[PDB]
């Protein structure tokens, strides 16, 4: 499906934080929270994957994407970050806050 990408597609490319999740994620919640603790909610969008008809094709494609399946998948300015995991590694070693920064996110 052309349509199942580029529905993602948009999602990715209109907001410049984009997460994929699914419902009830203690990874997804915890990554969501880390990135609205950065202020950072007027330009997020979490998309939900699970509640969703063609969630295996959108998991396949994240996975052709990004390397991984899983959700929750954290995209910033198109660039991939990755997992939660992959998050709180870059929040620790001050790569997030640099992102951030160079797109005028946080001062
Ligand atoms: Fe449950
Ligand atoms: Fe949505």
């Amino acid at each position: 499906s052309e349509a199942v990408k580029k529905w993602v597609n948009k999602i990715i490319e209109e907001n410049i934080i984009a997460v994929f999740a699914k419902t009830e994620c203690p990874y997804c919640i915890k990554a969501i929270s880390i990135l609205k603790g950065y202020n950072l909610n007027s330009h997020m969008h979490v998309e939900n994957i699970e509640k969703n008809p063609d969630m295996a094709n959108i998991q396949a494609y994240l996975k052709e994407l990004t390397g991984k399946s899983s959700v929750p998948r954290i995209f910033i300015n198109k660039d991939v970050v990755g997992g939660c995991d992959d998050l709180v590694k870059e929040n620790d070693e001050g790569k997030l806050k640099e992102r951030l920064q160079k797109l005028g996110l946080v001062n």
